[PDB]
């Protein structure tokens, strides 16, 4: 069983999460949305300040945070931070997470949330910082969505790019599936799938075999 | 001025997107996102999207006949089709960049294992077709990746906004929880502020993407 508490201060955007929907009406797993405004005090309800150092945009306060992650978290919780700068959020990640009691999910949004909240975190519990790939997002909701999805897929109970799928009509369109795929040879389906992949992986990912680029 | 065409199994995970755009952009035409239900195009009363694959495997395939007319509807031979699959050539902020500039997106999302090739190989006669993955991970389906192009796109676009990794920023106050602001960044030495960003960077560059140094 799995607890995931994603704080934000634009709750509905988590809202695909419903779909994973599955999974919290199976009750595998629960997710709930906090509106970090929750933990504001003046009546303005502000959550961000002008750059120390200067540059644009703003920073999101520690304050704010601070208080609300002091409700949300204990010391077992692994705290994920979206963000550009981070390390990156793989399929290992996801197995890694994948067995977690109580993750927390907090989402930046202008330039970023002032560096102490992780630090102070740090101070108590697990922290991950983390980038889902190299684009840059309006904040960290559509990373919390990635990333759940992600994990909740591999919670118990719930190398080289996959090659191309057919299904019927084994004509369309004038394209034929490929023949081996209709031959029922299990030993030259796999190898044809195999070739399909090695073609597939040294075009688009020739990263993931040890080649430049 | 792009329009961009999302079609999916499960539309309503698309519709808070849809809704964060800015007014002022959708009425002065800059943009529009629609929204469309894969099963508008299903041929049977079951309403069925996907099929067994050939040659055997887990999971299905999704059918290219519904497809194929979801797409003969929605596309022109001036979309630029994009497929999410984890099998897919990286998308990045140049690809977002890249694609900023189209008139006429479309946004194909499967679920399963995959949506049948001849889709994508019909679609790339008469049009540009983009096959992506937006990192190295595995999701249950192309709704997610459709989310983030989306959004690494549109922030791009001329008016819906209205190297080495950034190191940490900090806001007031000056001290919290018994952690400082680094004072330099309250010297008032502009110069030396920028060199300490700088050092701040290639350090966490370092720690947390070496791929990125070579
Ligand atoms: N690529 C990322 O993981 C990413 C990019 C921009 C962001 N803004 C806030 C969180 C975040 C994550
Ligand atoms: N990482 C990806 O971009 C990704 C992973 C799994 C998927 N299933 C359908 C589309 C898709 C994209």
């Amino acid at each position: 069983s799995m607890k995931i508490d994603v704080v934000t201060i634009f709750p509905e955007y988590l809202q695909p999460v419903r779909q994973p929907g599955k999974a919290i009406d199976a009750g595998l797993v629960d997710v709930a949305v906090h509106d970090l405004r929750r933990w504001t005090h003046d009546v303005h309800k502000s959550v961000d300040d002008s750059p120390y150092g200067g540059g644009p945009g703003m920073v999101m306060k520690p304050t704010v945070w601070g208080d609300a992650l002091d409700e949300i978290c204990t010391s077992e919780t692994l705290l994920v931070v979206p963000t550009p700068a981070g390390y990156p959020f793989t399929q290992e990640t996801a197995w890694q997470w994948s067995t977690e009691d109580h993750l927390v999910i907090a989402c930046g949004r202008y330039e970023g949330i002032d560096q102490r909240v992780a630090d102070d975190a740090a101070t108590r519990m697990r922290v991950r910082e983390v980038s889902i790939g190299d684009y840059v997002l309006n904040g960290g909701e559509a990373a919390a969505l990635v990333i759940i999805e992600a994990v909740l897929r591999l919670v118990p109970g719930v190398s080289l790019l996959e090659g191309p799928s057919y299904t019927r009509p084994p004509s369309w369109r004038g394209m034929d599936v490929p023949p081996v795929l209709l031959s029922g040879d299990h030993a030259k389906i796999a190898a044809w799938r195999a070739e399909q992949s090695r073609q597939r992986t040294i075009e688009r990912r020739p990263d993931l075999l040890g080649f430049d680029s």
